DNA sequence: GGGGGAAGGACTG
DNA sequence: TTCAGAGTCCTTCCCCC
């Protein structure tokens, strides 16, 4: 069983430069917007040649424009990159029939019984990382191995524009050498843990008592890592599928008075049953982003449907059943729906 | 007695 | 006065056929 995964060198600011061919020989910087502050908002991404002087992903605007002023600030717009996207995933589908989308810039191929060694699965990426280059100019970074973990970490390596591929004697020299954070699925937080007790690569996590690794990350994260050192990670390629359709506001404001809010949670209400398609959710959510940061949650799961008008009302209980429960005033205000109506 | 629901946190990435 | 913008899965926890 061998794994093939495919990650787009670097969307979005990339997709930016090849609509505009002005854009290139320059560090463009892809970021969203609120409409306050004046520059308010976040980055959204960047090119490597953006990222050189730290302009990071999920940064402060007002930061970025500190060390990269020059750069090529851009507006997001999902929507131009969600059909490209939409057009790349399809072609890999000829490749392989088990194919499963993780991100809108990632998708893991199984080719284990459609290639014979890694030597032809090598030629098979490139035969693939380069129909995508010149049928959408897109540029992306293949890995491949014998599991999505590890083929999600060759990607990572030879990015971008690269490809590589972690055999089973490189394996398990990686799960000596590969370290810290740079585990698929272990975040910061969880690394600034690890790391003050000692545990630097994959392997460390072996000298410990899974009880005393569990009594700190947990049961699934720990079981997980300790699946990879111990070189028997299972999970297969299996088709995936929208759990969790919803959408998220800004408030030019920073309110607690529900007509200064009732607007925009319907607002947001409207966008998110757009994209539910011909979904049937029995469950919402009201997300608040506060201020001073830490987001807070309240919601109900019904055991019907939901129209568009029972969420408007049940979206109001929510937000009340939110506010009087904390003195801090609110940014943004969001919904979220889920458990829809299977077969 | 494993599961459904609700609020929180993290990693997505 | 007024900072940093979609979806999944793990968790602490209370509760019931
Ligand atoms: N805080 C973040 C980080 C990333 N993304 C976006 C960037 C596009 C998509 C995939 O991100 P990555 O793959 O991590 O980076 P990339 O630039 O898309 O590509 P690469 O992984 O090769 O750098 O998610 C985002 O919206 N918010
Ligand atoms: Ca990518
Ligand atoms: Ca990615």
């Amino acid at each position: 069983m061998i794994v093939l995964f495919v990650d787009f060198d670097y969307f979005y600011a990339q997709v930016e430069e090849v609509l505009n061919p002005s854009l290139k020989g320059k560090p463009v910087v892809v970021c969203v917007f609120s409409g306050r502050f004046e520059d308010s908002g976040a980055v959204a991404t960047a090119n490597y040649e953006a990222r050189k002087f730290g302009v990071k992903a999920g940064i402060p605007i007002v930061e970025a424009k500190k060390i990269l002023p020059n750069a090529v600030y851009l507006p997001m717009r999902k929507e131009v990159y969600q059909q490209v996207s939409s057009r790349i995933m399809n072609l890999l589908r000829e490749y392989s029939e088990k194919i499963e989308i993780a991100s809108i810039d990632e998708a893991y191929l199984d080719i284990s019984d459609k290639v014979r060694d890694y030597r032809e699965a090598y030629n098979l990426g490139l035969e693939i990382k380069n129909k995508i280059l010149e049928k959408e100019k897109i540029t992306v970074t293949v890995g491949i191995s014998k599991n999505k973990v590890f083929a999600k970490i060759a990607a990572d390596m030879a990015k971008p524009n690269g490809i590589k591929v972690i055999d089973d004697e490189e394996v398990k020299r990686l799960i000596r050498e590969l370290d810290i954070a740079d585990v698929p699925g272990i975040g910061n937080i969880t690394a600034e843990k690890l790391k003050k007790l000692g545990i630097n690569k994959l392997v460390d996590t072996l000298s410990i008592e899974f009880d005393k690794l569990k009594g700190m990350i947990g049961e699934a994260k720990a079981k997980y890592l300790i699946s990879l050192a111990r070189d028997e990670y299972n999970e297969p390629i299996r088709t995936r599928v929208r759990k969790s359709i919803g959408r998220i506001v800004t408030m030019k404001r920073n309110s607690r008075n529900l007509e200064e809010i009732k607007p925009y949670l319907f607002r947001a209400i409207e966008e998110s049953y757009y994209k539910l398609d011909k979904r049937i959710p029995k469950a919402i959510h009201v997300v608040a982003v506060t201020e001073d940061l830490d987001i807070v949650s309240r919601g109900r799961t019904f055991p019907h449907g939901i129209s568009k008008e029972t969420a408007y009302s049940e979206s109001v209980k929510l937000l009340q059943k939110i506010l009087e429960e904390d003195e801090r005033k609110i940014r943004r205000i969001g919904v979220r729906f889920s458990k829809f109506i299977e077969a």
